[PDB]
């Protein structure tokens, strides 16, 4: 439980709430990624060039379905996972090898459609499967046959098709080594964010999703996130495609857990230029108080979006310097020549008024601030527009028990901290 | 004020020197990017596509005019903010609200050219306005279209010219929605760079800066360095369209601030190899000495730019080190294979000749250093040619009182740094 | 040298073994880059244009010309640099500027090429040297027009060639500028990457990769590291073009390394949650511990690929906990609702059933685990499924002296590392 008006007193003030947010239960839609276009329309012209294209395909699907096969062997039907045949595993690798089990009656059913994917002409199409389910089938190729050849087949000879043809092939091949290298080299575990799967299709993921029956301003949270993800559920070798499951999570809220925001400010001691070192955002569930890294999770407007459970234990010096006693809140000596020296919080102004300049715009006065103060609070008491350095503003009223002041404030010690100094100055302790 | 002299002699080479700069004042030009192309030419074609793309824009834009027309009516007029209705604020975010308020007169001014923006039908066009500024116009999809369709317009149906300009309408969309997502969810306080903005424009921007007067060879430091940057200050939602101001600042170039690099290598103790832990680059201002984060700035031939002044407190040991106090300067043991053994400074060569090959050409002679000698110095006194690891090099003359000697050199502690390492070692500490 | 059996009792269970591979020889093949295209087909609608952007390239490359003729004046001829002449270089910059002049005799060759490079009409093509060696020559412009302008070309007035040109050459700078925008400024010392080289030419290194006598699908282990790079050897002011060499290194295994995965789950301590720190990965060279930082390098199924050696020194304390003592191990209290409650090794699960569900299905009975117990392990002696969690598993058998157990396990500290509480902790010890 964070103790505000001691905080401020130290220059650390209460910035803006946000709520938290993890993964909750999945949702999925089916999509197949073709590697061997219909080339219909440029046969005779291509056919050196699409023969050597199809063997290297070939040559990069292997090594796959062994790879998928070698899984599926391993788990039995819940399901049970054979522990001495995968011999070493994470909790999250045996996870993912019973959810390919799981996967393999949609990969049976795509399998049966296997001539509706080959005839696909369309570089977007959507098929049915027998079990009611969609399927986007996507062959980027082929929309760049139908929009940059045929139009203009009259005017090109064979040879001319032929490597122009055998260029888009290359190129695709490149793409696809990028965007599903990892998941090629291990595709039981490795997952896809959606944004990197329309990498293969021209960037477009505004179309795939749009195929799968979504709209992309809807899914801002979990598609900005990057929660939209898919696996790989299987390969045909011979037909040149990946199967992939493609997953649209809901969001779970979690109960009585708030990040807040901390905005620091610079304050003086003595006529020197000081800031305290607290976490950017504190995560409290319920009474406790815990750190979260942000650089993790998504933040937006009114909510902290993490894939999981990021919190992570704060230590007792911390806890005891955000719940008010300021002598436990470690100092940093400022150097450069900026840093912020005032914030606006609750309608209310906090600044250095010996750093910056400070000025009541009603009597065109300047406002003091004596040495040993340490903050100055301005409010609607004496004056409404104030100037702070190069704006002015207007501010609310102060509510307390009394007029707030930061007279004798009990500072923590003086730190200097990087990776350089700690070393330094760890052996230095342990040396003495 | 760095002391050479006994930093070589632990293994600390000086480097290379460069100036300090940080961002100056700013210059603006305006942009307009539409989201609702002009597609006269394939109207009858399109319409089905057309209808659904536009009400998909306005969908998007509607919550981006809520949140600027929020923060114009917190500013009244210099301009004052109404801290109250604010609520929360940093001094960053106060002063991006006063900024867009003075915007607003270049806002206006583009509203009133809302036709001559609508009736544009080239990818790129520059516009005049009212107060004798240009603007500058871009519509990505009209060009795709002048492009890719038209020229084969006659060889395609309805069915195909539909489909076709579909699919480039939805992946502008995408683009859209990659480069400005955070600018349309936080439109008063989020910046772009030039080349995230040419990313919705084919990643152009070069013919982005020539519309606006300037020459991309002429801008590197500011251009490399991510300093030209604009914002959101319009939007017209029926007319499909962000109005944007772009900064293109100047530099200042900070007075007596020096960025000096050093060069560690390694060292013998003893017959065990040996590096010195400091930062790469230190930061001088006249005659003191700071940390520069240069992870955060760009370092160029003779500068290094930063936006802001990023210096930050050096430790009272390292300072001490630095100056030349050897015993303070805290030290690592090297266990890789490979650390750079030798460096060049003022035309000498320093050396650790224990751990790498030193030998006289001159003489075809081997060089000698004994076991309590930390490094050694070649210079052209007595060999002219010398053959260090696998190059051969010339070296000058040396400068000082007598031969430069390192027989008894004063080292600081030995230490081990990681986050894992710092944590075991602070628990045995305070354990203890 | 690693003890698992202590190890295990504090929830580290060993994980995958990886072998250690590093850069080893090089191997390189010649390219240009031409910034300046063929357009013979649209040489008079493009006249304006294109004279315009010969001049942009002029200014780009003279600078150029010059870093690199500096540096050529400083070596003679092994080779010797003049170390006066240079001044200040690192060991690695001398040797750079060693090898620049190797490749001279390359540039040379090249040179005399020059009216085959300036002559060719396709957008890839493959030169020979006089000195038999192959020469791959790109021209991306080439390519857009023979593929976008010819066959279209009479249904184009010259106004609109003149401006479909103009863009496109203007956004080949902009690529330029981006990929190839650190090499110009250090032309010496910078490395490209061919992923990064291929940028210009449409994202396709599957194409360079053939013209050079490369199939991708062989190079997965030095393409996906990053280990296929080039520099500049040469540039052409009048003709507008780059001369690269690219090398294509062979891997060198390390005798007597292996890098040994460790994975971490929680343990109990009298009804509290726990987790031990440790290194992910750890380095041993025949019998000593070393820490490796793969953030820096490329893990693949079976080895780790670093482009150098990085091994680190290991601390004291972790040496010791790594190799048996288990009172040096570091601990932390788990605060968020997810961390791995089991890991399967050998066919065995060791899991920490007080936090998670533990169940043996041929009995269908729950199993205890004592509140003074760290992990239990889950082997065939008594039951040959076992639900651990959601999931249902087989396992082997447990090799030992006796039964298994952990019943009085010393454990090491309690710590909170983070950058702000080693701040506020190390303080504390000293203030104290
Ligand atoms: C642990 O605490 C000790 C004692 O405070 C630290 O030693 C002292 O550190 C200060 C800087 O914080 C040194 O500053 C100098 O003090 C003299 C006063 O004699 C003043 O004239 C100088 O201008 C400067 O301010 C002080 O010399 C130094 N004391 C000694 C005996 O060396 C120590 O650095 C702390 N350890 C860590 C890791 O912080
Ligand atoms: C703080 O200082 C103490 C005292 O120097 C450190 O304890 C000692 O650390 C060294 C390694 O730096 C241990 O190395 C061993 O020393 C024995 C000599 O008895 C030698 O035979 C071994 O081969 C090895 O070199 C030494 O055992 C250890 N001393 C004790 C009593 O355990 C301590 O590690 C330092 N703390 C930190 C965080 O650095
Ligand atoms: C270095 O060691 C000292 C001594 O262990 C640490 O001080 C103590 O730290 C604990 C937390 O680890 C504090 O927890 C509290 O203990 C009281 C028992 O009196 C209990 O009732 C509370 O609920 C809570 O568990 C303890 O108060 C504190 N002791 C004192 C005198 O303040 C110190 O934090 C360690 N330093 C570092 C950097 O870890
Ligand atoms: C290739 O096949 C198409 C479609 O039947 C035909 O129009 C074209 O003339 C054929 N080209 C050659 C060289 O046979
Ligand atoms: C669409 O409008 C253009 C321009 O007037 C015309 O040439 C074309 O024939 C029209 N197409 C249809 C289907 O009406
Ligand atoms: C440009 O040159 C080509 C090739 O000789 C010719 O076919 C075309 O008509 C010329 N255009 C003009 C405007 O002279």
């Amino acid at each position: 439980s964070l103790h505000y008006d001691s905080l401020s007193k130290v220059g650390i003030i209460k910035g803006l709430t946000y709520n938290y947010k993890i993964k909750g239960s999945p949702s999925t839609k089916l999509m197949v990624v073709k590697l061997i276009p219909n080339i219909d329309g440029v046969r005779n012209c291509t056919q050196k060039q699409f023969d050597e294209y199809k063997n290297l395909v070939k040559n990069v699907l292997e090594p796959v379905k062994l790879a998928l096969n070698a899984m599926l062997d391993n788990v039995k039907s819940g399901a049970i996972m054979a522990g001495v045949a995968l011999g070493v595993a994470t909790a999250a690798t045996v996870t993912a090898g019973i959810a390919l089990h799981r996967s393999n009656e949609n990969a049976q059913a795509i399998a049966n459609m296997k001539n509706a994917i080959q005839n696909t002409n369309e570089a977007v199409k959507q098929l049915q499967l027998a079990n009611k389910q969609t399927l986007a089938v996507i062959d980027t190729i082929r929309g760049e046959i139908n929009n940059n050849i045929i139009p203009v087949i009259n005017q090109l000879s064979c040879d001319t098709i032929g490597l122009s043809v055998g260029i888009k092939l290359t190129q695709y091949y490149s793409e696809i080594l990028t965007a599903f290298g990892p998941a090629l080299q291990n595709p039981v575990n490795t997952r896809i964010t959606i944004q990197a799967i329309s990498s293969v299709f021209n960037r477009n993921f505004d179309e795939l999703l749009k195929i799968m029956g979504y709209t992309s301003g809807d899914l801002y949270e979990i598609l900005h996130s990057g929660l939209i993800r898919g696996n790989i559920i299987d390969v045909d070798v011979e037909a040149g495609y990946i199967a992939l499951e493609i997953e649209f999570p809901n969001l779970t809220l979690v109960p009585n857990a708030v990040v807040q925001e901390l905005m620091p400010i610079s304050y003086n001691v003595d006529g020197d230029e000081w800031v305290t070192l607290v976490p950017r955002f504190v995560l409290t569930r319920t009474t406790l108080l815990s750190n979260i890294d942000t650089s993790r999770c998504t933040v937006t407007e009114s909510s902290v979006i993490c894939d999981n459970d990021y919190a992570l234990p704060m230590s007792y010096e911390l806890i005891g310097c955000l719940q008010g006693d300021t002598s436990k809140c470690a100092r940093e000596k400022v150097v450069s020549s900026y840093v912020p020296r005032f914030a606006l919080s609750d309608g209310l102004v906090y600044a250095n008024c010996l750093n910056t300049i400070c000025r009541c715009m009603d009597t065109d006065t300047p406002i003091s601030q004596s040495l040993g103060t340490t903050v100055s609070l301005l409010d609607n008491k004496k004056c409404l527009v104030y100037q702070v350095g190069d704006i002015l503003i207007s501010v609310g009223s102060y509510l307390g028990e009394g007029e707030y002041s930061a007279d004798n404030v009990e500072l923590g010690p003086p730190v200097v901290i990087d990776k350089i100094d700690i070393g330094n100055q760890l052996a230095g302790i342990n040396q003495t």
